[PDB]
């Protein structure tokens, strides 16, 4: 595919799920070879793994004293639409969470794609690889297309579910929202996070209940979201990815570990 | 024969003979039933006659405001190798002319053919047909194989030459370059074309001289090229062709006229 950027500036604003603070984004067009990067207080933070600074409950990037929290959803949408050249100006310390999914980003960006004059230089998984961490495990192997499968094992009604994304099924994961269990809310809050969470941007699940009045968008909405999160984390490789991934109970922390592993293998 | 596509992306770049502009192609694999089509600025332009928009000095395709010039050489090579399913991404407004023949295309694609699971549904000439135009004439009649004969009558040393291609002799026409007579250079340039022509991609012939220091690749290189051009134009029928063709002084304009004639006869 050809490198892409946006036709014109696109902006989004709202509260950040973790900081509880208001913030805004302005996605700026860029020319071939630029890549995806953020801009905050006069500092450019490339959307690459070398700049990750936190992976608990979100993926945060930082550089020269400037940090930006929760870049996973905007990067996932960008990865899925294959937007390769843009500068994401950030007014705040975190990306707006919006409704908790990538729907708003997806719809806006989708109808503003501008093809450019350069073939995408995809990051291609050359050989099989596995990363583990106390039960959690992610596996990557060669593939002509981006295929991501996530298998979750929850200690609640969700039980054991798995979902597979394949190129062309973008619309099946871009509406899946971020979720949290009532029993982990005190922790998240205690550790300085989740200050902006609500039933309006987060799916709260109990041992056998769903607090959101609207319920689940899909019976397996949670693993679809995990797939969504992983697509965004994979974009930290620097360019659109081509490979087959299988994540069992993975999180941002393991996703990033896998990313640095693939990167290390100068792939 | 079975439908074919390429094993992996193949790319070519260089100047376009007419625009003088730089451009690049990326031939992408496609699955059974796809067909041959171009991709430019988010628009798919099928390699079919309905999309022809210009036939003077090259065959150009267009759709939804997106145009691509000089598709004859890449389509001819594709037709000859029987590549039936690919998307030709185009970065520019014209296919790179390269050395003026189909050699580079032929060599690369040839060693990257991927047979697929479907029998080719060839376009078969069912009944005799003739198209004329002030001296020029093309005749088509049934045949189990693709046989193309071109007879040229030049007002220079070339005189009257004819060449016949038959399945299996692909390598005899894929090196024949595009040619031009010095007395027509001012015209071509005057009408906005030929901006990228040079002795490096075009064979320039005089009333009795050959400007290229390397000379002709064959004493009848020009009619071999015409045969080459006609093979490419015939592919605009939508699928590999089976028929016996005889062209006397034909050009892209008449080739296309014949194509639309055969197509009209819902053949
Ligand atoms: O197979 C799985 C995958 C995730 N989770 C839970 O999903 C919630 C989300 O947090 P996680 O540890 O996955 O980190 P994140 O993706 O937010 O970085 C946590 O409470 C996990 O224990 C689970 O129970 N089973
Ligand atoms: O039997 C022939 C066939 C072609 N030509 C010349 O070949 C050159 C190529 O131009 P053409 O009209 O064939 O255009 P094209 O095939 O590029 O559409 C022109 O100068 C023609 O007059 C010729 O002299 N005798
Ligand atoms: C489980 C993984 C992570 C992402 C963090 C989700 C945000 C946690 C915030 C808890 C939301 C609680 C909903 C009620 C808030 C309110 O009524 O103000
Ligand atoms: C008839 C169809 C074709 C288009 C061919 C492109 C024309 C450009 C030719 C190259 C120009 C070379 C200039 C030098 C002239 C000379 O040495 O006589
Ligand atoms: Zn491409
Ligand atoms: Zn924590
Ligand atoms: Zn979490
Ligand atoms: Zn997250
Ligand atoms: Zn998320
Ligand atoms: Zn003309
Ligand atoms: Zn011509
Ligand atoms: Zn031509
Ligand atoms: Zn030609």
């Amino acid at each position: 595919g050809l490198e892409k950027t946006v036709k014109e500036k696109l902006s989004f604003e709202g509260v950040g799920i973790h900081t509880g603070e208001y913030s805004k984004l302005i996605i700026h067009p860029e020319k071939e070879g630029t890549g995806i990067r953020f801009f905050k207080n006069g500092v450019y933070i490339p959307a690459r793994h070398e700049f990750v600074v936190h992976t608990n409950h979100s993926t945060d990037l930082g550089f020269k004293g400037q940090r930006i929290k929760t870049v996973e959803h905007i990067l996932s949408v960008l990865h899925l639409l294959e937007i390769t050249n843009v500068t994401i100006e950030v007014i705040g310390n975190e990306i707006p969470i919006l409704d908790g999914s990538g729907w708003e980003f997806y719809e806006a960006i989708r109808k503003n794609i501008l093809n450019q004059n350069r073939e995408i230089d995809y990051f291609v998984v050359e050989e099989p690889i596995i990363v583990e961490d106390e039960g959690r495990l992610i596996k990557a192997e060669p593939s002509d297309t981006l295929e991501v499968t996530y298998e979750g094992e929850f200690k609640n009604f969700l039980g054991r579910q798995k979902f597979t994304f394949v190129e062309g099924n973008e619309e099946e994961i871009v509406l899946a929202r971020t979720f949290a269990f009532d029993w982990e809310i005190e922790h998240i809050k205690k550790v300085g996070l989740g200050k902006g969470g609500s039933l309006k941007n987060t799916l709260v699940l109990g041992k056998d209940k769903v607090y959101n009045p609207e319920g689940l968008r899909y019976e397996n909405e949670p693993v679809r979201h995990k797939v969504f999160d992983l697509i965004g984390d994979l974009y930290l490789l620097g360019s659109p990815v081509k490979g087959k991934f299988y994540s069992f109970r993975g999180g941002h922390s393991l996703n990033v570990k896998l990313v640095k592993e693939l990167a290390k293998k100068q792939k």
